[PDB]
């Protein structure tokens, strides 16, 4: 079907999709965490900081996408025509120890999503250093994909000011409006075969947290070693993902009070209704769930994942969001939450995103998601995979999730160099 454009209606409101709703809400207690924002944040350091230069080139990024604009009002979100040009706050720091009370009050402050803008952008200049480029974006507004395209520009854009991009020819408004946009009945017949999200050692009740506030914690996998394991995932039958999720699951089984458990996962890809759809920013996001239910052998429960996660992907139409509302109907229960999150940037052509040569160096981030305790995400750049978890630090007892990283990469690598473990 041919995609049909109203730019005449550009700049009228339009309904949230079921994610941006699921965020909103997220901003009061809920079931399984406290309210929290949904926000991205990052540090960047420049060498010789040019802030006429930075602020040219975001000014345009904001006049070239349309969701950089946009806001939420009486509850659907609506893009601005006309916005004032951000006129970038610097900061004068005289030690690193000033410029960290700064990042600390900027990593957590709250967007609001009601007046325009919806992100935050300042920077830092530190006597003797670095200046440092403090970036907030909103996943309300802005997907994991549109978040790397939009800072891919900005990287671009800084080291190459001179070009320009000719304007985009689609919207996120339009894309939403497609027509394209019995799974429900697939769904339903496998809610018996759900089981509940992984059973973690907690230090509190998570409805217990006022204030959740994330942690990270990040790691790579070299780019040889990458290279390898992808190649002995095709050789049993696995996707890297499936590969990936399966260590990780290994992991959570050892440390969770059930083996058996169920992740949500996160999916950034689009349909492909434009040519130049994958372009543009906004929330595309899915979320499936998969289940990991461990067998005699690793091997084995990776294969049996695989196959649950190639049919599943077959049914995202019907959003996790809907099966988890199923579940807990079925369950007698007020909810179902899933609060362990796989975030997967795999697959979308940001080759070469956060190069280490880029001047825009990324020193330090953490994004906040409501309802979750514990995001796995990974991208790739370099030939490297790159990975974080980000987690609510407060739910979980000293040491933990630091420990279960700690495994967790040992595990990776093991398994990259060592022929043994893949049965
Ligand atoms: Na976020």
């Amino acid at each position: 079907q041919p995609f049909v454009h109203s730019p005449e209606d550009r700049y009228q409101p339009f309904a949230l999709t079921d994610v941006q709703q699921a965020y909103l809400v997220g901003r009061q207690p809920g079931f399984a965490l406290g309210g929290v924002g949904s926000h991205f944040f990052v540090e960047f350091e420049i060498a010789d900081l040019d802030l006429t230069r930075l602020e040219t080139v975001w000014n345009r990024l904001i006049a070239r996408h349309d969701m950089l604009r946009a806001i939420v009002r009486d509850g659907q979100q609506q893009v601005l025509e006309q916005t004032p040009p951000w006129v970038i706050p610097a900061h004068t720091l005289h030690t690193p120890e000033e410029a960290l009370r700064v990042r600390e009050k900027l990593a957590h402050q709250v967007l609001n999503p009601e007046v325009w803008p919806v992100f935050d952008l300042q920077v830092g200049y530190v006597d003797g250093m670095p200046a440092r480029l403090w970036l907030c974006l909103d996943n309300l507004l802005l997907d994991g994909l549109s978040m790397q395209i939009l800072l891919a520009e900005l990287e671009h854009g800084y080291r190459y000011p001179q070009q320009l991009l000719p304007p985009l020819p689609v919207t996120f408004r339009d894309y939403l409006q497609q027509p394209s946009l019995d799974s429900l009945a697939w769904w339903q017949a496998q809610l018996d075969d759900i089981p509940p999200a992984p059973a973690l050692p907690l230090r509190c009740l998570p409805q217990e947290v006022e204030t959740p506030r994330f942690a990270r914690l990040n790691g790579a996998l070299d780019s040889t070693r990458w290279h390898r394991l992808k190649k002995r995932a095709a050789d049993a039958h696995l996707t890297p993902s499936a590969v990936l999720l399966s260590v990780w699951s290994t992991v959570l089984s050892a440390w969770s009070a059930q083996p058996e458990f169920t992740l949500n996962l996160t999916l950034f890809d689009r349909r492909p209704l434009h040519p130049q759809i994958n372009q543009i920013l906004g929330d595309f996001t899915s979320l499936m769930l998969l289940s990991w239910h461990p067998g005699e052998s690793w091997l084995h429960s990776a294969q049996s994942l695989q196959q649950r996660l190639s049919q599943n992907l077959n049914h995202r139409d019907v959003s996790a969001i809907r099966v988890m509302r199923q579940l807990a109907q079925r369950q007698n229960v007020p909810a179902v939450p899933m609060p362990v999150v796989f975030t997967s940037a795999l697959g979308f052509e940001q080759d070469n995103f956060l190069a280490r040569r880029n001047l825009l160096k990324p020193v330090w981030g953490i994004s906040q998601t409501p309802q979750v305790w514990l995001d796995h995400q990974i991208y790739e750049s370099e030939g490297e995979l790159r990975f974080n978890w980000d987690f609510v630090a407060a739910l979980f007892p000293a040491g933990q999730v630091e420990r279960q990283f700690e495994q967790y990469c040992a595990l990776l690598n093991r398994m990259a160099e060592d022929e043994s473990g893949w049965q």
